[PDB]
């Protein structure tokens, strides 16, 4: 059988991360958990690029620009949606989501998932560096990972 | 009437399997299914080509890279969802789900679905090996027949 | 270790299959999708031979004398039984099962088991090609496995 | 594929009737149905041999010694079982049913089952020639196809 | 039309009774039916046989012995069960009635069954010589019947 | 007093197991602790034959051909039985344990009984190498005591 | 990879078992299991040391004499504690426990636990050789697994 995997060693790897401001307070420490991430499984910092964008609405468009570029092996999106009392964080939860996983598919680059879409600021908490753990340490990690099963995959 | 279909002998095939790790306990029932149903099907287990990736969300990107191999009859994608408290489960099922299904189409290749949705981790386990049988063994059984399908058909 | 195993392919495999007419609507629908079962896993259709008799407590008696055909591989026995208002359900679906059974281990010659015992007609139908599946294609991918082990097991 | 079956004409056919005299009232409905279907379908009354016993206990042994016979083509047991106030019903029914079952095996001849075994006297009566049918006529029916499918199979 | 019959004189007939001492104060009764039952259709006292075991659990095995006598024409099988606390009773009563039933049949001679299998005392006593008769009594005229029956069946 | 028993080390025994693949994720922890039972007890692993069936039913046709070979001391019969919506379960069950024990009896060989018979996927399990043990385990070493013991009983 | 693993064969194995004699009627079954399964395993009676003390609370003192011994392999603990009206049972537990445990790591010797700590009597009975096996036997059956283990690892 032929097995394809990535290891978790971030050696001479680059990454982008999208990371929005609304709900800074948490979105602050999901980017905090990322670069963690990665500086301590080998990748250097001065290999990360970081774009700020207002919302998650505008993390697709700017991930789109990142992920084209050749010296970036994967991009990691970071937000935080937090349900309010209309629809809103539907209609932009769904976009965000789907969005991202279009550019993947389209630049044939791995682009991980670090947005928060919880019900109540409760939950959002808990996965922002508290007893759900980190959403960007886990996206990073997932980017590590899918940046190297690239080296050999694409 | 013209009538195509598939038959179930999977001598001479070559596959594509992209598993996911996160809940890799019940994931790796449903890799140890396909690979048992294709095998005993008459496919070698030297033409399987296995791909290990995170989460579900990496499942698409990595399934478009095996699906454009010539090489490669058809991809079974597995992995397994339960939801949590969040809706975070719905947008990566929305999407895993819908890029599998987009790159089939666009691609012109048979790619299958094995990827658990439970709304409990009860459910997940009745479907990975349990009661409600094993999901990697029928996308496997569903990829052989399409795999043989689409040699008259493609 | 010494290890034995039945594969799933058919070629040169001849089957019994024996099916009961109460409840034709849905025996019927099992028939199907033995044969079926058969056909698409490469056995011939000319090599199963079919024996019709009334009820579920006609099975053994034919399955019997299917068994003991010295170019019968495998026999499958198929019917539904569902609860009416009396025990008479009982005895019947007790009997069936230990004479099949029994025969099974008299014979030494696989017999398997596609016979619906349901306590609503609901039931009946989920099993019988919906729901939860065709118990014919089961039994029969059942008697392909056993024939085949029994190549090199008997 | 073969296919075996039993038509339903009776011209030629040998059959005995084994019946109880407990619950006559309603036995003595069975017994005229099973021989009405006997007679129409073409069978000669001549060619039937009816065995009276005391109850449902006796019937096995009984028709162990018709079934036995070279000139009787297939044996219709008879009886009616009404449940009492204890399991006596529950042993009853069961060593019936497994004896006529295990006879049928044993000497390889069709054994049909007329034997009523009803929670209630209003289930039996229903079952005795009013609105749930005639379960006397009912076996004999089957007797006459599995005779005629014997023919060939046995 | 063919009609085997036994008639209920027991003119020079030979029995063996089986009967248990467990429950003796109502087994007692039983056996006191069964043999006025014998005498007064005109059996000889001197043509009965009577073993005594200890429970129901070992009237099968006596049984065995006395119906392989060729100079017993019928064996009556005489026990009291009463449901205790547990499934004792079940089990027990189970294998009493298959030993019995299974002796019949692989011996070809008439077992009646005169054992009660009661859910209450009060019951035992309807069915030993009160309310709802004497088994005693009734498996033994059974046995004439029987015996008379296979004079010209056996 | 004669006192035979069978002591626990393994060395030197040759062992049977048969194990279905129905409930596979469960079976397969069974078959794990049997073998590692039968190992660290002594056994030689090359000693140990595997044979692999479908479902619960299949297990005693199999297990009978096993321990009819002279070089096989004992068999383990090792499958996972939960409980569905109807009495399916309820048959099989019944008819797997009858026929492993009958075969031993009638083999005169020891056939051990490591079949998991749960009316929920919890109880299942409990029992497959969890707070309730493993019934593959506990089934090898009462087959490793049957088998020392009868070097001196059979 | 290096494994280091305990086998079952007790073989040239010397223990030291340390029993309480409050509620003897419960630890005396403890002591037996322990005994039975040391013996069936190979290792000889004669080479286990057993030493009685009042309660539990003096299991600690005197099993520390016993694994300080050269010749001793492990000690097994075996006692029964039973929760009373006030807290005397947690205060005992609590500190049998740890003293057992603390020695273990000071003499650097496995010291295995077969003390019952049952809230009720009839936890007790299930825990000593009844329906929740027998704690002597298991904590014996873990005392030769880490006898050998240490062969090796200390
Ligand atoms: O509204 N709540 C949220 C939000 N709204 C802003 C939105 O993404 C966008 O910036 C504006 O619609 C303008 O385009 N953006 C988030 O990241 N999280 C929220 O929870
Ligand atoms: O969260 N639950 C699940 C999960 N989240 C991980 C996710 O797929 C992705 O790896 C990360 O978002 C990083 O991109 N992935 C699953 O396969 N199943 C789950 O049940
Ligand atoms: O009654 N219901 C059922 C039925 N009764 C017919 C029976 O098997 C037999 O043919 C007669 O007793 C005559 O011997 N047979 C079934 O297969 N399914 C049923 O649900
Ligand atoms: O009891 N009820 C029934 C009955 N008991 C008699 C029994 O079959 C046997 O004749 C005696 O036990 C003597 O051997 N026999 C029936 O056919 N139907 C019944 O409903
Ligand atoms: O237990 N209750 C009953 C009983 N138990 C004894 C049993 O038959 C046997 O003798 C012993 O098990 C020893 O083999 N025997 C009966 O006839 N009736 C009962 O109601
Ligand atoms: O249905 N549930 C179960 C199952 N049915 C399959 C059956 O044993 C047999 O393979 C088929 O009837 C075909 O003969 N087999 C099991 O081992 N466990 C189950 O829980
Ligand atoms: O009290 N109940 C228990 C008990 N008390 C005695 C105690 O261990 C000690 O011997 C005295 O305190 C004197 O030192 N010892 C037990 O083993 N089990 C009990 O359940």
């Amino acid at each position: 059988m032929q097995i394809y995997e990535g290891k978790l060693t971030a050696e001479g790897l680059r990454f982008g991360i999208v990371a929005s401001r609304f709900n800074h307070a948490l979105v602050d420490r999901l980017v905090e958990g990322a670069i963690d991430c990665i500086v301590r499984h080998g990748g250097r910092e001065e290999d990360i690029t970081l774009v700020r964008v207002p919302g998650s609405w505008e993390i697709p468009v700017a991930a789109g620009e990142l992920a084209r570029k050749e010296d970036i092996d994967a991009v990691i999106a970071i937000g935080v949606l937090i349900r309010g009392a209309t629809p809103h964080f539907d209609y932009i939860a769904s976009e965000v989501s789907k969005g991202l996983a279009n550019l993947s598919l389209e630049l044939r680059k791995p682009i991980t998932f670090g947005v928060i879409t919880a019900d109540t600021l409760e939950q959002a908490i808990e996965r922002a560096g508290t007893k759900h753990g980190n959403k960007g340490w886990e996206a990073a990690l997932s980017a590590i990972e899918m940046a190297n099963l690239f080296k050999s995959l694409r």
